[PDB]
């Protein structure tokens, strides 16, 4: 019926109603490290978030996500593989039901517990509908999440979610810096993709942070809380909503380092 993350709706039906699925360049892929090639022309990262103003925190059935004014160029990534300015629309995670698995991307194999995906579109084609349509048209921040020490500025995020527990679900969710939820690097490897939902439309450049952040056991138990359901329907938990790593086809992967 209509996609999901279940066995009779999962991955492996989307190409049915999707078929670039199984297309030349989807995503997520394993990222072997030692095959990526450092590629010194990549110029250095730019994440500019300082004036970056969120706007609400959604259950949207297959995520939740928090949702940033992007009228203006007020939170911009630049620089590294890109070529122009992309505006922060939106992030959101992928998670497991255990710790060992809930990642989309995976690094020689191994899976993390969850990955964040902060989604910027290019600002030359004016809408995120038509930056859609393009090849180049967003850029992902891709950031691994392991379990041990708590993120501190990943706590006002799973505080609110209660709140958004089911699909439809939205809340005020203003001032949220999400400065706070990024490692110390930003190494990087560099491959061009997929979105890793339907429509798996393919027009993202990914750009995937070598160094982890830590978050703690309550709050990605927390992210496990939150239900696909709607209010009233069999309770579903909110839990392996990520796609495996797909063919990587004819593609290389680039890194940002040595
Ligand atoms: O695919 C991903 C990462 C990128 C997600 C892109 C979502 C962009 C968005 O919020 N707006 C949008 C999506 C599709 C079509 C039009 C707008 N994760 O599953
Ligand atoms: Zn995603």
């Amino acid at each position: 019926h209509h996609w999901g993350y279940g066995k009779h709706n999962g991955p492996e039906h989307w190409h049915k109603d999707f078929p670039i699925a199984k297309g030349e360049r989807q995503s997520p892929v394993d990222i072997d490290t030692h095959t990526a090639k450092y590629d010194p022309s990549l110029k250095p990262l730019s994440v500019s978030y300082d004036q970056a103003t969120s706007l609400r925190i959604l259950n949207n059935g297959h995520s939740f996500q928090v949702t940033f004014d992007d009228s203006q160029d007020k939170a911009v990534l630049k620089g590294g593989p890109l070529d122009g300015t992309y505006r922060l629309l939106q992030f959101h995670f992928h998670w497991g039901s255990l710790d060992g698995q809930g990642s989309e991307h995976t690094v020689d194999k191994k899976k993390y517990a969850a990955e964040l995906h902060l989604v910027h579109w290019n600002t030359k084609y004016g809408d995120v509908g038509k930056a859609v349509q393009q090849p180049d048209g967003l850029a992902v921040l891709g950031i691994f999440l392991k379990v041990g020490s708590a993120k501190p500025g990943l706590q006002k995020v799973v505080d609110v979610l209660d709140s958004i527990k089911t699909e439809g679900k939205s809340a005020d969710f203003t001032n949220f810096d999400p400065r706070g939820l990024l490692p110390e690097s930003l190494d990087y490897w560099t491959y061009p993709g997929s979105l890793t939902t339907p429509p798996l439309a393919e027009c993202v450049t990914w750009i995937v942070l070598k160094e982890p952040i830590s978050v703690s056991s309550e709050q990605v138990l927390k992210f496990r809380k939150l239900n696909f359901n709607g209010e009233g329907e069999p309770e579903e938990l909110m839990v392996d909503n990520w796609r495996p790593a797909q063919p990587l086809k004819n593609r290389q992967i680039k890194a940002s380092f040595k």
